[PDB]
């Protein structure tokens, strides 16, 4: 009997790999099993990790944070701040919930939000509200001197503030743009951030900037790739820290997405970027570091996420994967910007198998070397999965991103069908008569676009789709800016709205003949369900075979509450639709 | 210093020595509602190990043989088996039963944890495999249980069927580990405290042989090939703690333990004290730790160490490890304690004894005769918060061990057989007279009499046979011996054992009526406070309703306090309300009448 | 085919027959369906029709006509309601029992216990009097100036209570109820007994004037009120005497297992008004214009009547045929006693069940007993009698058992039973059982401890220890003083109570015994049954103890028939096991 969606319930999900201050231990979060996922803390001192807490109710424990002396672990329990002594005894609750705890480096305080910023005085065992922002607090880091914190706060434009310990926050940087990942320099005065300067739109690669007396200088020079993990994968449940960490006064360690992989690199104040730990066939999804050690989570297209400490794997999570994983093969396609790439994941055997073109979202993300249970399960059920990084994808340089600016549905659509044609030529086991196209978000937009511009696919599955760019501008919680950044078009202006209507898949819906599964959350704030309702009503009026699944659970329910119901049901509906149409 | 003083106290229990003999884990109940958590000492001041914020809390700490883990029972979750690694990390819940578990015991090899759960079945936790498995479903139920030292299985005490159970008679069985219990001893009598010998074949038990009535001192028996021979010979005192005191909250283990192949350590009640002694396979009983003015209420031991709880008439219970006190609980006692004075009385069996606890100062003070229950227990050297609080409020507390008490030999027990209300009442009033003579400060015109259970029977009896007391307080009383036989959960046997009388036989019923305080209630003139739980299964409230109704009809001043909480509410739920309210009513009644 | 206890659920139970002031209508209560709910029903002379409907709670009770005949006050669960009879739905006048209209229609008095007053014209409530001890009977003076109230060793007096802007009217110092103010506005009648009489004395009728009392039901050596057994009475059964004119007071009285209406005259003796010696009138109301009542027989289910015409169809609901009992006599030094045998169909031998009524000062006879009819429908011969101690055969018949329960009363029951076996050859002398409730349970315990002759016994709400009863019963303080002249709190008396205790003789019991008792019984505490059970179990007599969590009269209290159905099931299962 073939593996089904239930295979997911055998998996346990690691997150938040926190290296100890002395660099010799790693503490992390493991979520495991309507069945329901709960999270507990795990600890390794170099060997096989062991559970440290146990939760039988609620969402469980998260956010492990080492005290500077390495004798305690602060964590959040469901939400309350907990302190667990590592050498014996059970945790104590020291506090509508809490989040984002961070010890001061001197061990005297724990900062968290509850949202206002609050302060737990460790030696005095007292709480005090530190700062009640008017708009909200983004990134936060302690100065190495424990004098206070740096905070980010405000069209996605923010600045950086200095907030000393209480006895009012002063502005430290006129940034007026996107900023996160504050990494205070050891000297207590300079600091690094991740983002982009004021003049750049949000399709610009995020980069590393050194800040000094209000000036900025790019730190990850000569590296035409973004900071952070923007590679797809469906086995990340929980927090995935990627904050840059100064290894010495000259060396800032950070992660970066390059051609479907994510590696660690170092930027130097005195020069260029060096590889630190970058396998072009792997993804490092989270890391922590200090002067003594590094802990991270690693995965590949064939390897489930595992926790590592200083190069040694401390988890056994791939052994829980309930069926054999298969190795994809690479297939390239040509464009005026150079060679594009994608992959085909095949079932066992030698018979013809249906070909499923999967389109990643973003659009400025990458497919590639993340671990995708959904893809492995499709192959285990007899489908060939074809997935690629068209122009618009993020790991192939700024020009590859910029090629789709203002004209979604042109070169991106070409690249996807060019790739798919190359798959059929390169992989004779792919059945050219049993093809489907599918994707989520931008991938759903693209599924809607492609089926309205060709009838070649025998089935379509559109998830979290976009069909009407005009209505999206007014209903999405990012509608006010998303098209200005991605397309240079303002839906509230007449000439621009008409251009958005010409980029709308709904305009061409009269051409759709492909049986289509529509999957959407009723309460989606990013892609409102009105996008799916318009596509469904149009197909239904044309009597195109269509099925509309309306989830009452918002996206990412597994991370939000630990309930896998939405993901199991979604997979059931995907395969039921493919079994019905092939 | 009022009844509220109780809320300052924390109550220790279950002193469990580690296998290497160098640590003790125990239970501490503290504050409004008492919850219990586990505490640990390696020789110095004990430190908390768990913290209970909801429910009744944590209890039953059990060391894993390697000393690295503690199994325990948690209520927050009815009573779940928990496993706590001592070197770091939080406890793990190992059972998920609706009704919880009890009586966890590690096998000596550390491979299993045996426990019971709902009659409750015996279950097995496989430690290396992390699996649960039902071991044995008894027909009636399982009493004592111990592992063979080689961990091949357990010894269990149980009745064979409902016939034997209706006699309160049990045998001992061998129950090997599952891959069918065989009988090891045709006991057909009382047995508990199984102490398997290190040789893996013999074992000791506490109890009495079939031919002996239930008033015979519990003794120690060595079992070999179905044969029995008494082990604590030449020791005319019972095994176990039978001394009064009101600061025991939780489990108090007293299971005998082999210190070597010849030596079995046990506790025994002797003239109001409880001491440790050793029984020898090849010799007599020796004292091991016996202060004649102290009470050891619980202990554990192995070849490497001993842990216990110790107290006196002037010292609140403390936990010790190898002779060193590891708790500071007496320091929480909120007012100064005073020293009792001994006062004796004559009987044809020899001299009996009691004590007078006096308040500060030299003025005249009312005298309260307090009668212990049982009747086969002892007053003496346990710590009684109520007595110290009565003296702190200005009362002279007079309390004694009349014939019928348990610590003065079998003959002293037997003196009251079949004739409650004769020599026992004589001894109590003779003692009380000697108190008034020995201590001129006691006010002969402001006297009260009070007691619980048998003490309530005796309070009812005494007030119906003399008017001398100015006030009386009868708690959990007995007034009608006939109705008690049909209503009490032990009514079918208690009078048979204590008096040789069966209420269902006519000639015996009339004798039970002549031993009933209610028959003489027309003579009662003393203002009487009646205290009773509405749901008492042992002394049903009908016993108190009859006394109340009779007194009320004679228009004797009477007040009847009906608690909806059963007795021992502090132990059952941690709620001290019943104890505080009881003490409040006692003092209010004495303040009104003196 | 054989009917079981479930047959009970086919029945609807009438109560509280209230005649209209104009004498031409009756309003009454009907309890029907698993759970009984009650609603008000109305007849203007013909077949009664429903007037209220409630699908929650216990329903509606206490219908009271307004003096002008246009409204009906009633109690709904519990709150006072007013229903206009010629149209419109009821109104709730209280938002918080025993409502009584002033004769002039201006007020409604009720208790809530404190006495309260609803002003009809002002539509306001007001507390009238909050007694420290309690209020018993109550009636309005005919002038509506106020009410007479009874209130306090079970001794009471009568008070005068005028309308607010209480005085003592009679130093009675004894039992009084059924206040019936005379039309002249000064005299009043009561039911009870004078101070010098114990509670075993027949209740009688007394005319009160200026503190003096004179017996009104002279020459009638029988008690006022219905004291006949029957198990189809659910709800209130009014029996208050009513003046038909200034000389004539109408009342009911129990006579030899029947209950009839009679009239007492201020200037003469007692005359029959409506007395069939084979029927029972269980409740009535009357005025100068009409009479309404509920009537029954040993073969007729209770029905409501208005001025001699039956207005209900309730006997038609009885789901199996009823049978006619035959009378059997026995002789005593006080004269002839009587009882009855109810036989099943056919000609075959059948088991004989001796049933002992409670009280003990009540009567078996001509009430309707579903339990007895169902026992016969299931093949048992039911033998039931009125031994000395029973109430309908004169004061001497009552007084014969005083101070000595278990002597002549027990004699009469076994003498009666022996005469049944002689007179009724179909009764099987080898398959006999004895059973009863309350005093009848006392007597089942006593008899089985004094003879082995019965093959089965069923003791319900029993008494086994007269001493403990004295201290545990809510009437224990007085019951043995009244019934036996014995005080359990006195040493010499307690020994005599132990000699009257069935438990003293329990060693002789060999009869398999079913024990039925409520755990929360305040009248006969369950400790009485626990002692019998524990004693029989120790003697290894086959015994079964059914402990209900529902108190007695759960059907009346909540409308739930579960306790009666389960009880009947246990009775027949035990009889099936032993015969």
């Amino acid at each position: 009997p073939a593996p089904g969606p239930d295979s997911l319930l055998a998996l346990a999900f690691p997150s938040d790999p926190q290296v100890s201050p002395d660099g010799k231990q790693v503490a992390f979060v493991l979520a495991q099993i309507r069945p329901r996922y709960r999270s507990g803390l795990w600890l390794s001192e170099g060997g096989a990790a062991r559970p440290l807490t146990h939760a039988e109710t609620g969402r469980g424990d998260s956010a492990p944070r080492w005290s500077p002396d390495g004798q305690n672990l602060a964590f959040v329990r469901s939400a309350a701040l907990m302190l667990l002594p590592l050498k014996g005894g059970e945790a104590r609750r020291v506090t509508n919930g809490v989040s984002g705890p961070q010890w001061s480096p001197d061990g005297r305080f724990i900062a968290f939000t509850t949202a206002a910023l609050w302060l737990y005085d460790v030696e005095a065992d007292k709480l005090r509200e530190w700062y009640a922002p008017e708009i909200g607090i983004g990134a936060l880091s302690w100065w190495p001197d424990s004098r206070g914190v740096l905070i980010v706060q405000s069209q996605w434009r923010q600045d950086v503030y200095d907030l000393p310990l209480p006895t009012a926050p002063q502005k430290l940087l006129d940034w007026n743009s996107a900023a996160h990942g504050l990494a205070p320099h050891p000297d207590g005065q300079r600091f690094a951030l991740i983002g982009r300067p004021a003049g750049k739109g949000n399709t610009e690669h995020a980069h590393l900037y050194l800040i000094e007396n209000g000036q900025h200088r790019r730190l990850d020079t000569g590296h035409d790739h973004p900071v952070g993990d923007a590679v797809g994968g469906d086995c990340h449940v929980g927090a995935f820290p990627e904050g840059p960490r100064w290894l010495d006064g000259d060396t800032l360690l950070f992660s970066s997405t390059v051609r479907g992989s994510v590696g660690l690199f170092t930027a130097h104040i005195g020069g260029g970027v060096k590889a630190y730990d970058h396998d072009p066939q792997g993804v490092i999804s989270a890391f922590t570091a200090n002067e003594h050690g590094v802990a991270l989570i690693r995965e590949s297209a064939t390897r489930f996420p595992e926790v590592e400490l200083n190069g040694q794997r401390v988890t056994d999570l791939h052994a829980r994967f309930p069926f054999p994983v298969r190795e994809p093969q690479r297939v390239t396609f040509e464009t005026e910007l150079g060679e594009g790439e994608g992959w085909v994941l095949l079932p066992e055997g030698e018979q013809k198998v249906p070909a499923l073109l999967n389109i990643h979202g973003g659009p400025h993300t990458d497919y590639g070397h993340g671990f995708t249970h959904e893809f492995q399960l499709m192959a285990a059920r007899g489908y060939g999965v074809c997935y690629s990084n068209p122009r618009g994808s993020v790991g192939y340089g700024q020009a590859w991103v910029d090629a789709i600016y203002g004209r979604w549905g042109t070169v991106d659509a070409d690249d996807l069908l060019n790739f798919f044609d190359r798959c059929l030529e390169a992989v004779p086991r792919l059945d050219a008569a049993k093809t489907a196209v599918m994707g989520g978000s931008y991938g759903g937009f693209m599924t809607n676009w492609i089926t309205g511009h060709t009838t070649r696919f025998q089935a379509a599955i559109t998830d979290r789709c976009i069909s009407n760019l005009i209505s999206f501008g007014g209903t999405s919680d990012i509608g006010l800016r998303f098209w200005d950044d991605e397309l240079g078009l303002d839906f509230s202006r007449r000439a621009d709205a008409l251009k958005l209507w010409d980029l709308s898949p709904l305009q061409y819906v009269e051409n759709v003949k492909t049986p289509t599964l529509i999957v959407h959350s009723v309460l989606d704030h990013r892609c409102p369900v009105e996008q799916a309702e318009q596509w469904y009503a149009a197909l239904h009026k044309h009597q195109v075979p269509v099925r509309f699944v309306r989830f009452p659970e918002e996206n990412h329910e597994l991370s939000r509450s630990g309930r896998p119901d939405r993901r199991l049901t979604r997979l059931n509906e995907y395969f039921a639709w493919l079994e019905r149409w092939l």
